Parts: C-alpha cells; structure tokens; sequence
C-alpha cells in the first residue's frame, strides 16, 4: 500500500518518476527518514522532481549527525542515481548508480495500478540495495567513527 500510496502522490508522468519513487521507497524500508515531508509513507518529499533531476535528502539513525542525499540525473535511457554524504558540512561522494529504467517500468501502463507498472522488482530491489544502500551506509559508519551494522 506504501509503494501505490507513494506513486500516487507522485503523480508520475514517465518512467523516470516511476523510477524514483520505487528507489525511494527502498530507502525507507532500509530506515532513512525523508527530509522535505512530515509523512513518510504517504508522500513524496517536497522538491523531490525538480527541473529535469530528482533530489532525495535522508537522515538515518543508525548514522546520527550525517545527511545523506541522492541525487538522480536522466542521462539518455539511464538515470544515474549519485549518492553523497554530508557531515560537519563537508560534502563527501560516496557512490554511484546506473539504471536502466526500461528494464523495470513498463511506460505504457502508468496510469494503472503499480503491480501493472514495475517488472523485475525484486531484481531491481538486490541491485539498488546491494550496490547503492549498503555501501552507502557503511561508507557513512565509518566516516562517523562507528562500528559496522552488517
């Protein structure tokens, strides 16, 4: 109900936005709490599409005094998702992403209910997870100083 309560408050118009909301709400289900909405589950963050990019701002309780931030750039038929750390206000680059929205958005059906739109969830779910959330979050515990989670 999360994934369909999110996208509709998206108000997705192409595969890109699609996209996003589904990668956001993977960073939720690993426990980071969305800057820029008073309503996790419900909305989307304020200014989470803006101007051609997407920008998604996070902080973590697992990673107090940091802020984490993706920021989601369509290059072509990729949207490169680039992960970067704030902490004492130095801004340090952590990772980045490369998606293929194609191979998880069926465009055509946008409008319908998002277990007609999303193929391949639990592939897309192990990359993201695997090569953006847990690296980042690891990357971040040792900048904090703290012992690993995992």
């Amino acid at each position: 109900h999360s994934l369909e309560t999110l996208y509709q408050s998206a108000d997705c118009s192409d595969a890109n936005d699609a996209l996003i909301v589904l990668i956001h709400l993977l960073m939720l289900e690993s426990g980071y709490i969305p800057q820029g909405t008073e309503a996790k589950a419900l909305s989307m963050p304020e200014k989470w599409k803006l101007s051609g990019v997407y920008k998604l701002q996070y902080m973590h309780p697992l990673c107090e005094g940091s802020s984490a931030t993706l920021t989601c750039v369509p290059l072509g038929n990729l949207i490169v998702v680039n992960a970067t750390l704030k902490i004492n206000n130095e801004i340090r680059s952590v990772k980045r992403l490369q998606l293929l929205p194609e191979s998880f958005i069926c465009k055509e059906k946008l409008g319908e209910n998002v277990a007609n739109i999303y193929k391949d969830l639990q592939k897309l779910s192990r990359l993201f997870k695997d090569q953006l959330v847990y690296p980042l979050l690891a990357f971040t515990r040792q900048a904090l100083n703290l012992p690993d989670v995992f």
